[PDB]
DNA sequence: GTGTAATCAGTCCGCG
DNA sequence: GCGGACTGGTTAC
């Protein structure tokens, strides 16, 4: 097979590298790479190394990576600049692996861990390391094996080993419910002293040292914590050996305010799955606790103990143990519905960087765009210091507020990549200026025409048209991949919306789910069979169709934004290949794109229904277009059509075959007039939007800019057996609104847009004289709580201090003295209730931290002086109001003639 | 740990 | 009470 790493490091002078060699072995090499670095050269001296701009330059080798570093330092002394990669390592993997990488997984030794630490005075913390870890739980993907380390022993109390026959059994039986089926894969080991069990676990990591290292909070938790205490009771070799290569930082991080303290472990990638989560997931959680993800991705029950998890191990160190175990299992859980260490993977040998380089998207594309102009022996520029600039970004249209009966949507496929393609956008690629008109007049296509040499962009740039530069020439490969997965994603939904309309009709027969590949458009044989299934195996069918869409979500999701951060790169002073004029040119043209489009929309449809003037496109936002449908319905008439589904491909019909067509005419002679390389702007229809035929349904609504509802019946192609609502920016969508202020939210647009008015305010009634019987955690605002020292001024509130900083400063006076209850985190998120008038907390609200119950000692003192007006008025009714009022709707009904009855 | 545009909640304080 | 200046936080692209 093809070699491939699995971990590089520098130390000192050597290349530290794990691999996987032509026989599947993993093995360890330290290597004496010898760097080249690169200088200008003259014109009269033979080379075959060029910069990006065709200037010839002279390869220097040195004799060490010291040598190589020092070098740099002395060229900026002297005031010339020092070309090439001065990232060693990545210089070193780019000529190891000269080809594309082949990896295979399941050579790749990744291990997901977590510990238990009981600690009797509160958050034990990984600096410090003071208290016995108790419990180690670690998997591993080679062996499939869980591999549990308990310790029976400790100065917190002596305990009784773990049983797997009563892990196993049902909770009704008094058991644990640790899954049947990692059962069998459980290896326990129990000791009767720390020291032992950390021994065995080092002598274990030895044996089985993993590549990639994961689990929940591993990073900023266990893996410190472990280094510490090893650190503490054995010494600092011993913790090292935490690394292959013996070599570790104690490395801080800095940020907004404040700073913490992580371990680099030399020759180990890290990707803590709360930060692959965060990264790749595009979810944004009140709660980032285990339980609280677990329980969102997976529909699986919170962990479920009595008492403080201070008290667990020596009340039922039984429950203990098994939740650990169980802890591990869920984020694995997790991962094979995700699939984000398969994500870091293909992006990270792709890219060919240290895999836990995938976090940052400079990087990634620094060592891509290296190892591409590497390739035809060209030589990357220096990166230097740029003062941080602000510039201008999309356009987005003011909506006129109003409910919007028929809507259809379009917008541009992968639009800022797209863009980079067409005006071939590229460090190397400028060749110059043009006297730039206002953008109105490029939009009316009254502007001179910018060049007939260059590729232009209305920012004034003009761009090279000869050849592809290596930044359009990169973006293509990485959009083509995301492509690919799109496809695949789409056709598991489509899939997906089979399966659903036949469950309308299942069978009373016993039979299986049929073995098939969703990524592809079920065949007719499938559907035939399909509708002769069970309700039991469509169900399955269902479930299997989701998790490849998931898959496909992943996979195109991460990889689109991907190409879209090497747009945004282009603003961000660190990146090698930072330019404003670039950066500015793709935001320019985009803003003048959207609103030469809406221009030649507008005409179209004029001319189509015989108007003039009339706006047909009634919003858009960088780079789409809503454009209203209701003549297009009216010049049929509502009357002629059978049913929703009977409007639905009217519409679907006329945009493909009338409106697309239009659009792609317009934006070819945007192309031409912007004298472009190459036609790449692809708007397709998005949304196919509207009410119920026959219903009092709205249809669809917009308060504002980025704040609009449609009920959408085909979204991408996707027919959907029940209409979809498409929100955005409303606050259903927002993680501060509290959950069941939400779901009543939805409800609320859902009848406005499907049902009409009557409905509406049949529900707000309900909604308004029920909901004080809501769970407090449900109807609690949520925020991240950030500089809670900067507003605090001896335990009340200083000057300017926000609403959810004081709920946190009201917690703290009323949990003073305790050692136990939980302290709110700098940084994390807390719920948030206001509080009423005279409340002995003394303050108007208070803040926890979130996905947990309040403390039980003031528990109920919060639920006796919660203040439900003040929730409602400001969460449910305020925001509804701005619904009704947009759509010209009243959520009660107000008085008439009739009632003269 | 790529970018800008944008609405909103809340504080403070003016507005005769 | 609303709005502007401001901080804080979050979402649409
Ligand atoms: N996370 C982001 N970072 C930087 N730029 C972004 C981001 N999201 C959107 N944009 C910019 O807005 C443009 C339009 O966004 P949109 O969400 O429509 O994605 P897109 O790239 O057009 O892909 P799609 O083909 O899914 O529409 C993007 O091409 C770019
Ligand atoms: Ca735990
Ligand atoms: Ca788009
Ligand atoms: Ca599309
Ligand atoms: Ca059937
Ligand atoms: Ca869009």
């Amino acid at each position: 097979m093809k070699e491939f790493y699995l971990t590089v490091e520098q130390i000192g002078d050597s290349i530290f590298e794990r691999y996987i060699d032509s026989n599947g072995r993993e093995r360890t090499r330290e290597v004496e790479y010898k760097p080249s670095l690169f200088a200008h050269c003259p014109e009269s001296q033979a080379t075959k190394y060029f910069d990006i701009y065709g200037k010839p330059c002279t390869r220097k080798l040195f004799a060490n990576m010291r040598d190589a570093s020092q070098w740099i330092k002395r060229m900026e002394d002297i005031g010339l600049e020092a070309l090439g990669m001065d990232d060693f390592k990545l210089a070193y993997l780019s000529d190891t692996y000269n080809y594309e990488i082949k990896y295979d997984h399941t050579k790749i030794r990744v291990a997901n861990f977590d510990i238990e630490v009981t600690s009797p005075d509160g958050f034990p913390e990984p600096s410090q390391a003071k208290h016995p870890i108790d419990a180690i739980t670690h998997y591993d993907s080679i062996d499939d094996r869980f591999y549990v380390f308990d310790l029976l022993n400790s100065p917190y109390g002596n305990v009784e080993e773990w049983s797997i026959e009563i892990a196993a059994k049902l909770q009704e039986q008094g058991g644990d419910e640790v899954p049947s089926e990692i059962i069998d894969k459980i290896i326990y080991m129990p000791f009767d002293n720390e020291k032992e069990l950390l021994m065995e676990y080092l002598n274990f990591w030895q044996q089985k040292t993993p590549v990639i290292l994961t689990g929940w909070n591993v990073e900023s938790f266990a893996i410190p914590y472990v280094y510490n205490r090893i650190k503490n009771i054995f010494g600092e070799s011993t913790a090292k050996r935490l690394s292959p290569h013996r070599k570790t930082r104690v490395k801080v991080i800095e940020n907004m305010y404040g700073s913490r303290e992580i371990i680099t472990l030399f020759g180990i990638s890290v990707l803590d799955y709360i930060d692959l989560y965060k990264k790749f997931s595009f979810t944004n959680q009140p709660s980032y606790s285990l339980d609280y993800i677990s329980e969102f991705e997976l529909n699986v029950g919170k962990l479920k103990y009595d008492g403080p998890i201070s008290k667990l191990r020596e009340s039922n160190h039984q429950r203990y143990i098994s939740y650990n175990i169980i802890a591990v299992y869920r984020v694995l859980q997790i991962d094979a519905k995700r699939q984000f260490i398969n994500l870091s993977l293909d992006m990270g040998y792709y890219a060919k960087i240290q895999i836990q380089s995938v976090f940052s998207p400079i990087k990634t594309w620094d060592a891509i765009i290296f190892n591409s102009l590497k390739e035809q022996n060209k030589v990357i520029p220096q990166g230097r210091s740029h003062p941080v600039q602000p510039y201008p970004g999309a356009f987005v249209k003011e909506p006129i507020p109003n409910r919007y009966k028929y809507v259809m949507s379009f917008d541009l496929t992968s639009a800022y990549p797209s863009i980079i393609r067409q005006v071939n956008i590229s460090p190397e690629t400028i060749a110059g200026t043009f006297k730039v008109a206002p953008l109105h007049d490029y939009i009316n296509a009254v502007a001179e025409r910018p060049s007939d040499v260059y590729s232009c962009s209305p920012n004034g740039m003009m761009y090279y048209k000869d050849r592809d530069g290596v930044v359009p020439t990169e973006i293509t490969k990485v959009f083509n991949q995301r492509k690919e997965h799109k496809g695949y994603m789409l056709a598991a939904q489509r899939n997906g919306e089979i399966i659903k309309e036949a469950l309308h009709n299942p069978n009373l027969s016993v039979d299986e789910p049929l073995d098939v590949d969703y990524r592809f458009d079920f065949s007719d044989e499938i559907k035939e069979k399909i509708k002769k299934l069970s309700a039991k195996s469509l169900n399955e069918m269902l479930f299997r169709a989701q998790r490849t869409e998931v898959a496909g979500m992943t996979a195109q999701i991460n990889r689109k934004a991907l190409i879209n951060g090497l747009a945004g790169a282009l603003g961000n002073v660190w990146f090698r290949y930072y330019d404003l004029r670039n950066a500015t040119a793709i935001t320019t043209f985009g803003q003048m794109a959207l609103q030469w489009i809406e221009r030649k929309v507008n005409e179209y449809l004029n001319e189509v229904c015989g108007t003039e003037g009339e706006a047909f496109v009634l919003y858009g936002d960088t780079d789409s277009i809503y454009v209203s449908a209701d003549k297009i319905i009216d010049k049929v008439g509502e009357s002629k059509f059978r049913d929703t589904n009977h409007w639905v491909d009217f519409l679907d019909k006329f945009a493909r075959e009338r409106m697309e067509p239009a659009i792609d005419r317009g934006f070819r002679e945007m192309c031409e007039y912007m004298n472009n390389k190459q036609h790449l702007m692809f708007m397709d229809r998005e949304a196919i939007a509207g009410p119920p035929l026959g219903s009092k349904g709205i249809g669809g609504f917009w308060t504002g800019k980025k704040r609009y509802a449609l009920n959408v019946w085909d979204m991408e192609g996707t027919r959907y057996a029940e209409p979809k609502l498409k929100i955005m920016g409303l606050e259903t969508q927002k993680s501060s609104t509290p959950k069941a202020v939400q779901k009543a939210l939805k409800e609320c647009i859902r009848r406005m847009l499907q049902e009409g008015e009557e409905s509406l305010q049949e529900y707000f009634k309900e909604f308004e004289k029920e909901f004080r019987q809501l769970n407090y955690i449900s109807i609690a605002s949520v925020s991240s709580a950030n500089n809670i020292a900067k507003y605090d001024v001896g335990g009340f509130p200083g000057p300017k201090c926000p609403f959810h900083i004081r709920g946190i400063l009201t917690y703290n006076r009323a949990i003073k003295g305790n050692i136990d209850a939980p302290q709110v985190v700098e940084g994390e998120k807390v719920y948030v209730l206001p509080l009423r008038e005279g409340n002995p907390f003394g303050d108007k609200c208070i803040a926890w931290p979130s996905g947990t119950e309040i403390t039980d000692l003031i528990k109920d003192d919060v639920l006796h002086w919660m203040d439900y007006t003040v929730l409602l008025e400001k969460t449910f009714i305020k925001p509804l109001e701005g619904f009704t009022s947009a759509a010209k709707l009243d959520y009660e009904k107000k008085a008439s003639l009739f009632d003269m009855f």
